């Protein structure tokens, strides 16, 4: 028996066990995966002075953690076997393809990581606000209580998360890029630098947040927090939660011991699902609501006819460019050159503190530094100098949003061949306009890994808007990067394949009334007609966004757990 | 100061610690790795059932913690650039390259682990003995007393490892390919399952053996240990040991602690370097062992002259195979089957026990409840089957080692095209002869990403019998594949990158007399003419093999500890 | 649908052809060699404006077919090869090989 | 295809790509040699590599 139980320990779990650990409720956690971050719990992958070092390697981390939701038959045709081989004569179901899928309305990249602190041990602590156009309304009729509202919640999620825009301010090509971009669209767009979840420990260390810098994992009471309640159950299947008769109430929560086999209910007073935006649907699915098999509107879904429906993804473009020549004469537009590199006469000097002078005096040291001490290299800038990360951030006349940075990368051999200081990374974000027909449902029939009913897409990007707006969001991707550099050659703009994002929403959507807002939550988070069901993640969002999410899944997390301290008590301890 | 220290957490190391912290030694181990397998400190990272679920992911893990050790600089032109991005006229050292590397004479997929449990937490747990062909001597002129020594040391080496041949004998795929090698080699080669360091624990659960199998590395006295004292120190490089004058004893050991940049000296009565073949070469060249900077016998180094000479490593050649008709069909020879699949009148029955069925009952049982309940399914072999695992040992008169089974791997689209079932790996391992010629250096003016002396490879397969038998094997391959099936397009068969192997031997080789042998350690892993200093691992082994050779190494290990225990007394607790 | 888009090129002095005197080629005449890089200025602005026309204007019509990515292609493949044997008036004022006849 | 046949390129760097997973029984330079028709004159970073 317990105050309160969380079904999911990635970083809205970590809020729901943060705020509520903190208040005094006995509180157990349970999660599907396992410890395999370190002795920090929870932790980001990221952190280890080995991936610091190489930072590219990450991606095989990001991979190797990703199981894909839904994958279609393999229907490719291989005609070079040997005649001696097996082959059967159809496209049979095989290799852990979902029969249930088309193919064609499918989010081929959705996947899933079942690990402790879920993907916030892999994320890329880009937490950026929305701003109102995509931004779910928790105060209706009065915009300014409504902006007031979320920036009290935004604030905190930021001091949660180490929110800042200060870890890359003395970066050469942070500076270089930011500065190009904010003079070429003065008065026009302004830019910043991409709020990150982060802390500069030193000038080569940054320590990347995760679910464990939100809430630290460790069993409680503890010599640090003696009074405090906390219990986390890793490799736990949480299967159902059991409705009363009136669907006003949880009754227990039914859940499978991985490793023993064993399989039990627990009580609480208060449950939370916070296992994904997927995986909340499926285990809502299992327990009674909404529908499972293919969905039928001939007769919707008694029990929450919203869910799984309305469901958005953003469309993602990208490309890598390589610095122009422009750009990189300008990191030494101050500095006088004499001789030749390599040779006795080479010389490299500037005038400190002149007023003529294009840069501070920081970034001329270290030019001129780095290039009389490495005159075989020949650019200007310092080997160890940290990545741009810049953006400008949705707006109304560019609705997506834009981070312009490099992230973990696998090079391709002939990428390899430039040098990585010139390369920098344009992933751009577009909004989905929520739509009915856009589903996610489970099969009645197959099953996934663990078991459970398997999930199937029934998506396209909606006509209209949200797909003109992709493309011009391509153009302008196409339009700002010119001013910073070409193309490289095999990064040249495109679409990545759908979801592979990882930004679903609206699964669980929020609104203010069940029929009226086609919705599942309200704005505390509260599945409708139960008192003490409350779902967290990006499957409240209602909206077309383009920003990364989860920060604002962290603040309707926290409003939700206000929420649960005004109407519930602790035990006594 | 302690009574032992150890200098690197891989499985070498555990086999130091669990044998002198057992006998009562006050034990510290350092690595400049951290921890981070989950809560059992150095343990195997795809003992998850998420990895368990999902084994081609683990290609991933693999790859994210294997950093390549010298990198030629790259010269592939890239011309279709735009104009306006900067470009270099030649070139350049860029991207880590090492500029010392000559690419035509390098082992370009050598790579090392940074991590606590070093490579034994990825590793396919492959532990074969070596024939008296491949394997060092222990006894002279006794070639009875020499079996008889590395029997009890192998011996000892596998209950550490766990090493069983049992995990895989009711697999009808592990079965089905042993059978048909078994018969078509009759009389001429003997095969059987590989021997592996792993514990089944569940028809579909296998626990592979790690580091953390030898020794749990949690620090000691505990409740569990309370006599026993060990502190493992994760983050710590070091860096240097210090020599006395005379070179007969180490004095202290160089460390700097990487997360508060500390850097200190630690006293010890023992010195055990485990840190790799490549890296427990560079710490000694950091030491005044050998010589810094490119080799130049005009004045070969005074202080064993033999390290980082003499270095192996095996040539690999690999495909994969998709099944045959032929053994397919064999599967399912007992079934009598009528009707059509999917058909009210589809039935597929046996006769248990008859004495003309080609299979026991246990087979036929899974295969006919297989067939009748997914008729959907054109294959006979049950879903959840394991993977082969099948090897013929090294022999005279096939002097290579072989592995006939699955490991993880990353399928191309084409290749997901062929259920998995039908898919077996080949890796046959060649072994190499060791030549004064084929160096591991360091460079005098290049560092590694921890500023340690760059290594640099001077190699090439040797001419002769190494480059033959390569050729012959990788026919045998060619030829023993066929009886199986034929290659699957993509993976014909095909030799790997030199080093991609990873079993890098003979860089701190053993041998009776440091002269005549050319050797760096006695066989007792004792550095000649130090009286506390002793090297583990593969770099010990000076012959050419072509199995595995890890289990070899903790054989050595175990003897070298052996040697530690009549010679040093431990402290008062 | 294809698009292709053509840039101008300034002639510059240092952008060459020249012929070993070393090595011949398949027809034993002297090897062609070239010494050649896109014109810093407006030549190169010009052809990072073009390549952004091309993605705006083709976004107008559709989205690129994947593998087909705006891209540049390899310098020479286009086939417009001009000014190895220049026209102008002058032969010294106007840097040129051929009078407005074509003459030499 | 037909114009492919056609093309001829003008002139062609040598080939400096390393081949590692070769039969160490396979006959080998120790340098990047002037071969396959390549131009050594032609800097491959000074070239119209598409030209024929
Ligand atoms: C993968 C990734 C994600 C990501 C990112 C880059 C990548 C490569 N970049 C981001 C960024 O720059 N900014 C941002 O806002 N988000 C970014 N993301 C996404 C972000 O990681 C996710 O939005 C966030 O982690 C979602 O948090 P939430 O806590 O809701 O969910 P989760 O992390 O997926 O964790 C859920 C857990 O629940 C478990 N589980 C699942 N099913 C069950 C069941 N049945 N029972 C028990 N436990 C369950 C999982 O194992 C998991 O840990
Ligand atoms: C990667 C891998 C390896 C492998 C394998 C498959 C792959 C993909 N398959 C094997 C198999 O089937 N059978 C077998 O016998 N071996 C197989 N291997 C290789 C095996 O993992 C290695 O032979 C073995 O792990 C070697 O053990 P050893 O203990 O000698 O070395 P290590 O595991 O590399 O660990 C050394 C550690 O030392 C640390 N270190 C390095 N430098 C320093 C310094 N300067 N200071 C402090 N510590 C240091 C490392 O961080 C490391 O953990």
């Amino acid at each position: 028996k317990y105050d309160v139980v969380i079904v999911g320990s990635g970083p809205i779990g970590c809020t729901y066990a943060r705020e509520l650990v903190g208040a005094g409720y006995k509180v157990a956690m349970f999660d599907i995966g396992e410890i395999d971050s370190g002795l920090k719990i929870g932790a980001h992958k990221k952190n280890t002075v080995e991936y610091q070092k190489n930072i590219d390697k990450f991606v095989n981390v990001i991979q190797g953690q990703l199981m894909s939701v839904s994958v279609p038959v393999n229907t490719l045709v291989v005609d070079t076997l040997s005649p001696t081989s097996w082959q059967a004569s159809t496209f049979f179901v095989r290799n852990g393809s979902n029969p249930e899928q088309d193919p064609l309305r499918n989010l081929s990249g959705q996947a899933v990581t079942r690990v402790v602190g879920g993907m916030s041990t892999h994320w890329t602590c880009a937490t950026p606000r929305f701003d109102r156009e995509q931004r779910p309304l928790l105060v209706k009729d009065d915009a300014d209580a409504d902006d007031a509202e979320w920036d009290r919640l935004y604030t905190k999620a930021e001091s949660y998360f180490q929110t800042g825009t200060d870890q890359f301010k003395e970066s050469i090509r942070h500076n270089l890029v930011l500065n190009k971009l904010t003079e070429e669209y003065k008065g026009q767009r302004d830019f910043q630098q991409i709020p990150l979840a982060a802390t500069r420990r030193s000038p080569t260390f940054v320590e990347w947040s995760s679910a464990n810098t939100v809430f630290d994992l460790q069993n409680r009471p503890n010599t640090d927090a003696p009074e405090e309640r906390f219990n986390l159950f890793p490799a736990v299947a949480c299967e159902r939660v059991v409705r009363n008769a009136l669907n006003s109430e949880i009754e227990s929560l039914h859940i499978h011991d991985l490793i023993s086999g064993d399989r039990f209910e627990i009580k609480a007073d208060v449950y939370v699902l916070t296992a994904g935006a997927v995986h909340n649907t499926q285990l809502l699915v299992n327990s009674g609501f909404g529908q499972l098999g293919r969905p039928n509107p001939a007769n919707p879904p008694e029990l929450l006819p919203s869910l799984g429906s309305y469901i958005t993804e953003q469309s993602l473009v990208f490309c890598q460019t390589v610095m122009s020549t422009e750009l990189i004469d300008s990191v030494k537009s101050d500095m006088t050159i004499r001789g030749t590199p390599g040779e006795l006469t080479y010389s490299v000097t500037y005038t400190p503190g002149a007023s003529t002078n294009k840069h501070p005096d920081w970034w001329n040291e270290k030019v001129k530094n780095h290039m009389m001490q490495h005159q075989e290299d020949p650019l200007p800038i310092p080997f160890e100098d940290p990545e741009p990360q810049v953006t400008t951030l949705f707006q109304p006349s560019h609705p997506w949003h834009t981070q312009i940075h490099r992230d973990a990368f696998s090079y391709g051999a002939v990428q390899q061949s430039i040098d990585s200081r010139l390369i920098v990374d344009w992933r751009f974000f577009g909004r989905t306009e929520p739509k009915e027909e856009n589903k996610l449902w489970f099969s009645d029939k197959i099953t996934d890994a663990y078991n459970m009913p398997q999930p199937t897409f029934d998506f396209r990007f909606p006509a209209g808007r949200t797909s003109k707006e992709a493309e011009d969001m391509m153009t302008d991707m196409c339009v700002m990067s010119a001013k910073i550099g070409g193309f490289l050659p095999g990064s040249w703009p495109q679409f990545m394949k759908p979801g592979l994002v990882l930004h679903l929403g609206g699964t669980h959507r929020m609104g203010f009334d069940e029929k009226e807002d086609n919705c599942c939550v309200n704005t505390d988070s509260r599945v409708f007609g139960f008192k003490n069901l409350f779902l967290g993640g990006c499957g409240n969002i209602p909206t077309a966004y383009g920003a990364n999410p989860t920060l604002t899944a962290m603040s309707l997390a926290i409003k939700s757990c206000e929420y649960i301290k005004q109407n519930f008590t602790p035990s006594p301890f």
